[PDB]
């Protein structure tokens, strides 16, 4: 599977027939559409630099993966009873500023989204085993707008000349990702998925009102990265958002 036109997301439900669900992601948030509920707490994130671990280029994207032996990093409140586990940060865009987020507000595309991963560690006791549970996995989504450089995502791009061609990876340490949250943490919620293979309905969303901004020379960046191994014919990275699904009767939460 891919972004490809041949191995991309129109194509996916061939090989996951769980890609036409009743719980896919993303979604556009229709804004009146949404209902207030009472009962949501504040997001409760508290990340540890230390369980920081390493950047990986996996051919579609990048991963900064965090040590998730233990509860150094959780993300609790909002939605959730349970303690969440931080296990992964990547980033999604697109060909153009014009389209790159996978989640929209009324219709309106951002330029790129930030993706914080997290896996149920109260009641799983692995990421393989929570990845397919309805409860198992939370993901708090940030809509990156183009405008001003973001100087909070510069170790990250720093980082990304290391991995250059697929397979590449490199230590990554020393970092908190709560650095890249806007300063408000009002949020939409709803029960979806994995936004790409294998599509799993195992995603609490939590989407941020506030989007973060991103320079249009920082997206370069992300689009410079190669799919292809070192040695082969350069094939940059230039999309790998998904489009919106269809709600299908869920219900998306806010909590303002
Ligand atoms: C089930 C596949 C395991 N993969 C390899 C190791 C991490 C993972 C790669 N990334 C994802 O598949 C992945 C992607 C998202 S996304 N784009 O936010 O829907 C969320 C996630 O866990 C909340 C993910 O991990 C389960
Ligand atoms: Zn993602």
């Amino acid at each position: 599977w891919g972004y490809d036109d041949k191995n991309g997301p129109e194509q996916w439900s061939k090989l996951y027939p769980i890609a036409n669900g009743n719980n896919q992601s993303p979604v556009d948030i229709k804004t009146s559409e949404t209902k207030h509920d009472t009962s949501l707490k504040p997001i409760s994130v508290s990340y540890n630099p230390a369980t920081a671990k390493e950047i990986i280029n996996v051919g579609h994207s990048f991963h900064v993966n965090f040590e998730d032996n233990d509860n150094r990093s959780v993300l609790k409140g909002g939605p959730f009873s349970d303690s969440y586990r931080l296990f992964q940060f990547h980033f999604h865009w697109g060909s153009t500023n014009e389209h790159g987020s996978e989640h929209t507000v009324d219709g309106v595309k951002y330029s790129a989204e930030l993706h914080v991963a997290h896996w149920n560690s109260a009641k799983y006791s692995s990421l393989a085993e929570a990845a397919s549970k309805a409860d198992g996995l939370a993901v708090i989504g940030v809509l990156m707008k183009v405008g001003e450089a973001n100087p909070k995502l510069q170790k990250v791009l720093d980082a990304l000349q290391a991995i250059k061609t697929k397979g590449k990876r490199a230590p990554f340490t020393n970092f908190d990702p709560s650095t890249l949250l806007p300063s408000s943490l009002d949020f939409w919620t709803y029960p979806g998925s994995l936004t790409h293979p294998p599509l799993y309905e195992s995603v609490t969303w939590i989407i941020c009102k506030e989007s973060i901004s991103v320079s249009s020379e920082q997206l370069a960046q992300f689009r410079s990265l190669l799919s292809n191994v070192e040695g082969d014919n350069a094939v940059p990275m230039q999309h790998n958002n998904r489009p919106t699904q269809p709600l299908k009767g869920r219900t998306v939460r806010a909590s303002f």
